[PDB]
């Protein structure tokens, strides 16, 4: 969206853990048709966004570590997304509306 506008921000929600299998656990039981907050409750180490059941919903542009909005940006279709690696970890990330 527009630099500031009213959609300038993503809609997505995450799941953050120190392990890239931790990663794949969610990715591969978010499968199973768990609420991703399930997972994020369960599973994600980010605790504000544990809190918010991973669903982290509108975040600005340039705000997480480029892959993760790449990949929030990429599947803005709502496809779970391969781990990605930051400087804070792996993460999962999920669409969110």
């Amino acid at each position: 969206g527009p630099m500031g506008s009213m959609a300038d921000k993503i809609k997505c929600s995450h799941i953050l853990v120190k392990k890239q299998g931790e990663a794949l656990a969610v990715q591969e039981r978010l499968k199973a048709g768990e609420k991703f907050g399930k997972l994020a409750k369960e599973l994600s180490i980010d605790g504000g966004s544990a809190k918010r059941d991973g669903s982290l919903g509108y975040f600005g542009r340039g705000k997480m570590v480029k892959p993760f909005e790449d990949a929030a940006f990429r599947l803005q279709v709502g496809e779970v997304s391969e781990p990605v690696k930051s400087e804070f970890g792996y993460h999962v990330i999920k669409r969110l509306g």
